[PDB]
């Protein structure tokens, strides 16, 4: 699929499982419209968010509900969520990886050619 | 000061200089209200965004304009910005440092929260 | 396999391909002895480093030749290499992930139960 | 001072305090010679490790004792330490800040290199 999300937990050294993830596309009036969502699997992965036909060029936001995830582990977190905003440009499979800690997160993009 | 932002460049091993930073606060009607903004200095620091009086409890969004930064350097980066969103001062006033590390296709953000 | 290495490139947004990786186990006299090595694949992965029988408890070092990798891209790097040192403890597949930038690197461990 | 180390804790959103740091320099015979060592302060900073005179060209290793840090907090971390290895002063004297961010199963390290 053209867009995949992979989330890891830096405290336990494991995939971040059952993390809610919502994806939005920016519309003509500059608001975010829901596009896709899911929960990460047992391997911290979220596949089948979209298809090639639907994933057109545009500005996308991937919002990862980190706060609910830490709350379920009984750990006080800093961030309300993690939000990754990017332009999808035709020329390409996107993997958005995120590494979570209660007071920090990192995100990287892996952009590859089939 | 109660809120400070520090930005580094992981390609150039230097502070990220002249990076625009915009801070918003969630209003009663659930919309983002403009709160303060500024530019990182030669040391990659942004001080003086706010005051103890003005920086009340709330949900804040710190948006770091990573894209314009990379573009001025001739790089086409992945992200539009780096965005940090947090509830501030929920148990009384704290001092927040938002530290960000930038690469063209990655960023990290961390918070240092201390009680004066 | 019990030990896997995955390396990403934060400058290009891609797997880090053809990165030399050497693994060492700490011996009784506190020196590092070569244990395994390889180069990352087209997907930035290095599999088949060791087997369950051979990967006993001990202190391991994973040395990732980041400097040669940046040099091949024509980019000046800071670090001589990236070196991840850990205790492998029985109770477990280890993924060591690393995210590379010329002046920074991060590494995380994903430790999972088959 | 020419070499400074700054350490943060990503679990506690605070400086990493009382972290041991050992610095070595590669000798002529290719072995690591002890160069300087110290403990991070209440701000997670380690200053005064060396001087401009003493900090000559060479390959240096900065070893941050992350394991003892986590253990004193009751965590069993993954890594034995965080180790940064770099050629220093190859085009003349520079000032180096080694910044590290710590989680039990992860760490990041970055370098800020400036020309006084
Ligand atoms: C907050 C701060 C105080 C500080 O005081 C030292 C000084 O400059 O005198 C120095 C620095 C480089 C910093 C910023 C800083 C420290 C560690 C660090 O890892 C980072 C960048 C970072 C940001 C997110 C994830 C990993 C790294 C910045
Ligand atoms: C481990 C892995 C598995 C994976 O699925 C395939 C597999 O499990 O073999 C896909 C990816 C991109 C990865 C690597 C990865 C996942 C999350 C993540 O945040 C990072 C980057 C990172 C690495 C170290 C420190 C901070 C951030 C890499």
């Amino acid at each position: 699929c053209p867009l995949m999300v992979k989330v890891l937990d830096a405290v336990r050294g494991s995939p971040a499982i059952n993390v809610a993830v919502h994806v939005f596309r920016k519309a003509a009036d500059d608001t975010w419209e829901p596009f896709a969502s899911g929960k990460t699997s047992e391997s911290g992965e979220l596949h089948g968010l979209t298809t090639e036909e639907e994933f057109v060029e545009g500005i996308y936001k991937v919002e990862i509900d980190t706060k609910s995830y830490w709350k379920a582990l009984g750990i006080s977190p800093f961030h309300e969520h993690a939000e990754v905003v990017f332009t999808a440009n035709d020329s390409r499979r996107y993997t958005i990886a995120a590494l979570l800690s209660p007071y920090s997160y990192s995100t990287t993009a892996v952009v590859t050619n089939p």
